[PDB]
């Protein structure tokens, strides 16, 4: 900046403004298969040789496709995003959006988290699902929904979001992709960094979906059995699971006596009220010494500038947007809630990965 | 300690897809007016106190409101774009999203470059046009108009923008404004700046709408003769202005004869073999040793990870999406344009501001 410290205010005013562009980029890197080939490549790649490499198909513009994915590329190289070389072209290129010098592109390791395969320990199947257009379009009604005091989705489509799921397969199959992904990496992770599944007789997993987070977890505790507890209709599609019954209901009702209850992504999509109900529930089905295992994000106290915190109230936002009255809390906000519903002064935190913690509370 | 790098690559993985989510809060807290309230505000205040000043109407849900703009500017405040302070409530409290404790906000100096009239000069009208749905919309296409060598904008809506503004009066409004914001934040700052004006008898601004930069620019050139030329039915619509000539026509068939031709965001809407065209036109106009005066973004030669230079590759990508074969130029190319249209190896640059270069070439 020409100093003046006025034009850098200027400029970080227009990133502010402008922080769509990366992740639209990249969505479109993803897309194109060009990603793909900057993960399984050995060095390098113009692009195009990225082009080349990532279509099949006979392209009616291809000139102006590559040109295109260099400068893609480009600016994905200038937020680090990919490692740009510059060198000089014997001749001239056409497929270059600069006539003197080829650039060339290299994953930087960042990327490994946009890969289809590999072992799938990837984030690619939530991130299409965070650059969803019909979950995007959401994002430019907050305003509206703030002044009616609703959920910015509801304002947007006229009801939930799980609603509306029921009638759109498309983002039902992509949304069910992206808990699953979620759910799968934080599971192997939980298994890795968490001992409080040691000694449980019966777990009782509410949202467990077809049950495999009990499955997964049993293949390390043999001894436990598990109680995949979720609606009626999401039982039903599940196949039998060893060790596990499935049973169908609402968490509002009742939820089954077990040893511990595991709350993953649940509480977050509520308000206070519904977690006070739903924690009162996970009391009286738990025996004295019964615990909840809550799988959450955690917001600092403040709002801190780290990697961390900005992930949390940005998945705060999320919730905001999605549920309006769903939110992240702090652990002393769930502490309160958790006493509320009566379970004791004795809170332990574990720090798995990503943002999430495993918050346990004690009958 | 390679948890910690793997942790630390999944949350930078998440940031990256997540971007999006600063410009949609920021657009929030502007149309809400909350930032307005921010700008003008003698002290820190709560969300309460910005909610109840910003908005005149009665609300259905005001504590809904109140904690739902609380948790949008906590994730500015994570983001460094407002101060946040937080203090014990001393009484009841359910207008914050934490019920110990209240946050109080202030504006960053960069919140003044979101004014509607709170502090002065502003980029809000540009702003507005970068988050403006339709626009934005085009950002999801461009995978599609890669493939086919488009335009993402063509790809999106069956035509090029130009074409489609014509077509919709509200954001043809919306593009007219940012434009004119733009031009007049830069004409001040090129006079603060630039003294390639001084000596010039007549001076041709080559898009001037109704003719205020060269108004502006007489201001401070008295003895300067401005021709405003711009198309037929732009020239139309404009009042006289002192010691300016309103010439209708357009740019490709000829430019009326002066000692300088003034390009303002011109050349970066066009293809090399377009630009070679207006310069070409440009050469024919003036005398010798007379000069084009280019005002553009420029690109580094090689994709630096700063603030200025992801700037100008994010306004690349804009004109990608916008015009398709419309780019940013680094220096070296704005030469070899100038030099196939007849011009001297004779180069200036001169740093204006927000990215901006004034260019000089000379026959
Ligand atoms: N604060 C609140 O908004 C609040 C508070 C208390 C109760 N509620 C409940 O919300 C209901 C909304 O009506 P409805 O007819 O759409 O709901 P419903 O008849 O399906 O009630 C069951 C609820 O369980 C939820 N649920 C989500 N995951 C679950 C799981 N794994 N297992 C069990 N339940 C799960 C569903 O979203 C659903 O809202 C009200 O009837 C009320 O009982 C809301
Ligand atoms: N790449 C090219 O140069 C290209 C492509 C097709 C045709 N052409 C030829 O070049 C000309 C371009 O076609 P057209 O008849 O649509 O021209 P035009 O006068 O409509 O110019 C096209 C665009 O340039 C801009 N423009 C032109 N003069 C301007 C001025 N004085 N101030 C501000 N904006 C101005 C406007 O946005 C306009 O939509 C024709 O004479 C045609 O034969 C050129
Ligand atoms: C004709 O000049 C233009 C400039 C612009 C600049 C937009 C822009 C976007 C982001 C920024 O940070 C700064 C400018 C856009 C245009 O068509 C939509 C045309
Ligand atoms: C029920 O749990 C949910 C989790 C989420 C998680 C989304 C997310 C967003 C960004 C990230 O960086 C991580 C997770 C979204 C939901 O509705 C859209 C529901």
């Amino acid at each position: 900046s020409a100093r003046n410290e006025e034009d850098e205010s200027c400029m970080f005013a227009l990133k502010l403004l402008g922080g769509f562009a990366v992740p639209f980029t990249i969505k479109a890197v993803i897309e194109l298969g060009v990603m793909d080939q900057l993960l399984t490549a050995e060095r390098a790649m113009s692009a195009e040789e990225l082009v080349a490499a990532a279509v099949a198909a006979q392209l009616p513009r291809p000139e102006v496709a590559c040109t295109m994915v260099d400068r893609l590329l480009r600016f994905l190289a200038s937020h680090s995003v990919v490692r740009c070389t510059t060198e000089v072209v014997v001749g001239t290129d056409d497929a270059t959006t600069t006539t003197c010098c080829r650039r060339s592109y290299a994953a930087s390791p960042v990327c490994k988290w946009f890969a289809r395969n590999g072992v799938e320990d990837s984030v690619l199947p939530l991130g299409m699902m965070i650059l969803n257009k019909t979950f995007l379009d959401s994002w430019q009604n907050i305003t509206d929904a703030v002044l009616e005091g609703a959920a910015p989705f509801e304002k947007t489509y006229g009801m939930p979001m799980f609603e509306y799921l029921s009638t759109n397969g498309p983002l039902n199959t992509v949304f069910h992709e992206a808990m699953a992904n979620h759910s799968m990496i934080i599971t192997k992770k939980l298994l890795k960094f968490f001992r409080g599944f040691e000694g449980l007789d019966v777990l009782v997993d509410v949202g467990g979906g077809n049950g495999t987070t009990l499955q997964m977890i049993r293949g390390q505790y043999k001894n436990m059995r598990g109680i995949n507890y979720d609606l009626p209709h999401v039982i039903a599609q599940a196949a039998p699971v060893e060790g596990v019954e499935h049973v169908g209901g609402s968490m509002f009702d009742n939820i089954p006596r077990g040893n511990a209850v595991l709350l993953k992504w649940i509480l977050h999509d509520w308000d206070d009220k519904a977690c006070i109900k739903i924690l009162k529930n996970c009391y009286t089905a738990l025996h004295v010494r019964g615990k909840v295992i809550v799988l959450e994000y955690v917001v600092p106290d403040e709002p801190e500038p780290t990697l961390a915190a900005q992930g949390a109230f940005e998945l705060d936002l999320t919730m905001l947007v999605t549920f309006g009255s769903g939110k992240e809390r702090t652990q002393r906000e769930f502490s309160e809630l958790a006493m509320e519903a009566g379970f004791s002064r004795e809170f332990k935190a574990t720090y798995i990965f990503a943002n999430v913690w495993a918050l346990e509370f004690t009958k």
